[PDB]
């Protein structure tokens, strides 16, 4: 009857997040086994967290760690954890017969790693990491087809909207990232909906001087603050929408909608419209992900739209944004360009962020590494395209650090 | 696998745009199958409509005009279709084994006839008029309790709408009109959005005064017009979702939306929310009412959000609307109230329509039959439930008169 469940990066915002409805879930009734957990480095937070759900698997990636939570869990009577440590660690996690979902709340590239092996495994995997759809879609596909139980669960909030607005009659005939999937929902074009980020009302002028302070001072973590500013974030979304439910870049259309209530939308093949809206939350997500195709009760505060007032929506310009140009640009080019978007944002938010690069460079240095790659044959067996795609990842990290170092 | 349609009431409002919508539908695939029309009275209308539509089956309510439609038919080259009359052609079409889905497009207190064959025949029936559910929500319940195979699907634009926002795969497990629908469905709460009519920013002193003229001067017949000025059309809609889905009450908030663009809401147990938008139209509601569970293509015009720009919504005034309390109380009490509601409405709303009596004397008059009508028990026989119905129904009607002739 539980639905046992992994939470990888459970010490982030996505993790705790996961295990904050979780256990609001678990008062009466056991819905969910934690079984496992995963960190980098939050050892001391995640032996709080052992306290708790007592899982049967405790993992840290950083390994100079593993003597101190091995020491920190000690203390925690009668409780024998698993206790693992790197990629080896997440590899015998995935392995288990004894979970069921895995919520890959872990950052960055790295959460690629554990996306694939959760798939190989052939799990249900609750994806809220974008970047590993948007560095390595093609290849999550053609795993997905290999591994034909495993699934993937959209958590980004957009994603889980247009998700949640389908008809499951139609999704559980397929999957997310199947070819077919847009054929097979009877979607026409989605709506993705954006915050548009804290200088979306600026000027040319102003916008030319921003910093990241202007951008960090709806309170998130600073990397995907910084792609909310850019609307990067916007553009890495409009990749993975394609991806995830196999529709036509000219078929997603983003829109800002600043009160953030509405959290995209489906226009299906006869215009309908279908949306799903609520405060902006992680919690909803995060819970249909684990509950799908079911839906559980929560204690969240109903969604009282008489007091929200008023919905706006308005096209963003392209001009104050280019981001989203070069996300669609590199979305319609194929092949590892989606790739390489990532891998030089990465690179171009943190030197906004840290104060080196001006908010136009961020566009500038993106679009340059774009530029400057070259179309490669994509490898047909997995694990080479997997070394090709960390190939090009890093190539074009080192390619956009270089750009920032000849240029000041 | 053609979808084989009888339209009930084909001349009127319902009955030409379901012809609309099948006609556009099949200029882009031929999937519909128009098998029967049935009309009042409108004999050179049906004749026209024959015309294009090649019906096999033929219907005129009214006697007198038989002979009429017959000869008009016989200009039809290459057309022998079957020309019936009165109730008795009525039953003879919903027993055909060659027509699947019925639309129900018969107006008033008189659309229950034929929904009833519709459903003793086990067919889908595609039913608008809201006032047969509100009076004989019990009756239709029991009706397709016995007739396991028979379905209501709503085209009342709001019910159209939450219909819309579900999973078929849930709902295939039930049927509207159901005990335990939402349930099933995982429903929690309904937002059923108004246009709010002509009067939302009148004072109370403005409404005292308001005529008809003021109420009727979005272009819709005089009645459903009245009804949506003093929002006893919202009234007979919030009883409509409770029989329909089986949401109580307390679940159901009526919310003004002046655009008219989301069409109403489903809050589920986890308080996620979603909604269906569209222009206002009533294409949509019949034509899914028809491809349910399935979508099919239009060349409907495409929601264009940005330029819609603003959506707002407000909680409707009691005071300034007190049909809405009155449609609440009544559906609460159960029973037969809704049909006392219903029957009282249209005396009163009649009587304003025709400068007889004020607009809060409407509210008056529903209020004083409402107080006069005491609880029945509900006969577990089908037919001494349709017939307690008639009879409450034509005693209520004569009440508001009386109530009406008293004091005037
Ligand atoms: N937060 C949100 O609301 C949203 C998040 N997302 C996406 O979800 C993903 C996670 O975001 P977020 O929760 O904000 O990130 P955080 O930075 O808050 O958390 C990252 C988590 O991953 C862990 N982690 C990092 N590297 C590893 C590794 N090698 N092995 C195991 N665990 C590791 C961290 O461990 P430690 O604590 O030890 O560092 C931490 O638990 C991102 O891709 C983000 O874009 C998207 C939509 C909304
Ligand atoms: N369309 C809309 O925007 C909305 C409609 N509705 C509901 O839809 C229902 C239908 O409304 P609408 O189509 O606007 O009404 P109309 O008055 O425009 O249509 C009436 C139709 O019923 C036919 N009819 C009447 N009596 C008989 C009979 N005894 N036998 C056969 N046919 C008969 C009429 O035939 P004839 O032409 O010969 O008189 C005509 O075809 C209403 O109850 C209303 O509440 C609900 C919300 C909005
Ligand atoms: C504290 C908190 C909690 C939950 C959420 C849910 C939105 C999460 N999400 O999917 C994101 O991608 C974040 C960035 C995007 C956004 C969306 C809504 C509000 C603000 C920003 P955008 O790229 O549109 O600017 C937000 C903020
Ligand atoms: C010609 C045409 C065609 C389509 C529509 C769309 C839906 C109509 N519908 O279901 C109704 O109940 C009508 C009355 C209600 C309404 C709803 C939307 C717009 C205007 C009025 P309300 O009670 O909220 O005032 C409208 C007008
Ligand atoms: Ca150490
Ligand atoms: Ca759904
Ligand atoms: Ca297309
Ligand atoms: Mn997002
Ligand atoms: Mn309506």
């Amino acid at each position: 009857k539980p639905i046992n469940v992994a939470i990888f990066g459970s010490t982030g915002s996505i993790g705790t997040n996961a295990l904050n409805i979780i256990r609001e879930c678990n008062k009466i009734e056991n819905v969910f086994n934690v079984k496992a957990l995963y960190v980098n480095k939050s050892v001391n937070e995640l032996y709080e967290q052992a306290r708790e759900f007592l899982p049967e698997y405790l993992c840290i990636h950083d390994k100079s760690v593993y003597e101190e939570l091995k020491e920190l869990v000690k203390n925690i009577k009668d409780y024998k954890p698993i206790i693992l440590c790197g990629d080896e660690g997440m590899k015998e996690i995935c392995s288990s017969n004894s979970i069921d979902k895995i919520v890959i709340g872990i950052d960055s590239f790295q959460g690629l790693y554990s996306t694939m092996y959760a798939i190989m495994n052939n799990k249900i995997v609750a994806l809220a990491n974008k970047e590993s759809i948007v560095s390595a879609g093609f290849f999550l596909k053609k795993l997905l087809n290999i591994h034909k139980n495993a699934k993937i669960i959209p958590v980004d909030s957009e994603h889980s909207a247009i998700f949640q607005c389908l008809d499951n009659n139609k999704v559980l005939k397929t999957k997310c990232l199947q070819d077919n999937f847009s054929k097979i929902n009877n979607i026409n074009k989605i709506f993705l909906c954006s915050s548009g980020g804290p200088f979306q009302n600026l000027t040319m002028d102003e916008l030319k001087n921003v910093t990241s302070e202007n951008a960090l001072k709806w309170k998130m973590g600073k990397k995907i603050t910084i792609d909310s500013a850019t609307m990067m974030n916007k553009g890495l979304e409009v990749i993975e929408t394609h991806f995830l439910f196999d529709v036509d870049y000219n078929d997603i259309e983003v829109i800002v909608h600043k009160e953030c209530i509405i959290h995209s939308c489906v226009e299906f093949i006869d215009k309908s419209v279908i949306s799903q809206m609520y405060y902006p939350d992680m919690q909803i997500p995060i819970l249909y992900s684990l509950t799908w195709p079911d839906r559980i009760k929560t204690n969240l505060k109903p969604l009282d739209l008489a007091q929200v007032s008023t919905l706006t929506f308005h096209k963003p310009s392209l001009e104050h944004f280019p981001c989203i140009k070069l996300a669609y640009q590199a979305g319609i080019k194929g092949n590892f360009y989606p790739t390489v978007l990532n891998a030089s944002n990465e690179i171009a938010n943190n030197l906004f962020l840290n104060n080196k690069i001006k908010y136009f460079d961020i566009s500038s240095i993106i679009s340059q590494v774009l530029e400057s790659f070259n179309s490669q044959k994509v490898s047909e067996n997995s694990e080479d395209l997997m070394k090709q795609i960390l190939q090009i990842h890093s190539w074009a990290k080192d390619k956009a650090t270089d750009i920032y170092n000849k240029h000041n």
